[PDB]
């Protein structure tokens, strides 16, 4: 594999997150270029299965895609990615440094984050997982889409039937549009997993939230339609978006919070 590595290029500086799945650190790889690394627990998880998730990244590149730069076939196993200066996305909004996003920086993100889903659209992959806990933020507010390793996020078909379509993930990309309208809370407030399945399949969806603009709770609708194929592309998405303030929403004005 050309995308290979000689151990000893890698400085694991400072540790970042655990769990049940390995580890990722901050680091250092060539001496040079700092990088982001994810490791493997050799115990809980095996190596063909938790190497098909580099064999996807190494077929994707787009500019609003986190980049593989490296791996290590052998364990303890390395999946190595650029890295991105201001954590998750999730982290960021609920942070400090997302006190005073307004709508604006919120919008031209989404833009990012569909231009890039709107690749992977175009690739005929599915993502199966987008929320604002696999964004990543960077220098000047850039976004990428990651993915890491349920319900709130997923839309029923998938959730219930396993019919986890590109669709599937414009749904879910409709709640993520209510992560970055409400500084990182969760959907469904004093709702839990059960009674989410519920009130969805019986109709019930998100309303507008305070002071965001009915024409983004539309959007989210168009997210949030049951027949899937009529749910929008993430190529109308980005160019949706992208206008926004232009051709949608231009008397906009700001207040307390958006
Ligand atoms: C730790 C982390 C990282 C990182 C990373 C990382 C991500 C991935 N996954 C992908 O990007 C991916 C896989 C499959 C498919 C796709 C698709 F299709 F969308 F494109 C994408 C693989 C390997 C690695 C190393 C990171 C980067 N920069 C800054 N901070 C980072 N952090 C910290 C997270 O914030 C607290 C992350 C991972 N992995 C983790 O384990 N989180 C708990």
């Amino acid at each position: 594999d050309a995308w290979e590595i000689p151990r000893e290029s890698l400085r694991l500086e400072v540790k970042l997150g655990q769990g049940c799945f390995g580890e990722c650190w901050m680091g250092t790889w060539n001496g040079t270029t700092r990088v982001a690394i994810k490791t493997l627990k050799p115990g809980t998880m095996s190596p063909e299965a938790f190497l098909q998730e580099a064999q996807v990244m190494k077929k994707l590149r787009h500019e609003k895609l986190v980049q593989l730069y490296a791996v290590v076939s052998e364990e303890p196993i390395y999946i190595v990615t650029e890295y991105m200066s201001k954590g998750s996305l999730l982290d960021f909004l609920k942070g400090e440094m997302g006190k005073y996003l307004r709508l604006p920086q919120l919008v031209d993100m989404a833009a990012q984050i569909a231009s890039g889903m709107a690749y992977v659209e175009r690739m005929n992959y599915v993502h199966r997982d987008l929320r604002a806990a696999n964004i990543l933020v960077g220098e000047n507010l850039v976004c990428k889409v990651a993915d890491f390793g349920p319900i709130k996020w997923t839309a029923p078909e998938a959730a219930l039937y396993g019919r986890f379509t590109i669709k599937s993930d414009v749904w879910s990309f409709g709640i993520l549009l209510t992560e970055l309208t409400t500084k990182g809370r969760v959907p469904y407030p004093g709702m839990v997993n059960r009674e989410v399945l519920d009130q969805v399949e019986r109709g019930y969806r998100m309303p507008c939230p305070p002071e965001c603009p009915e024409s983004l709770h539309d959007l989210m609708c168009q997210c949030w339609r049951k027949d899937p194929e009529e749910r929008p592309t993430f190529e109308y998405l980005q160019a949706f978006l992208e206008d926004y303030f232009t051709s949608t929403e231009p008397q906009y004005q700001p207040g307390e919070n958006l």
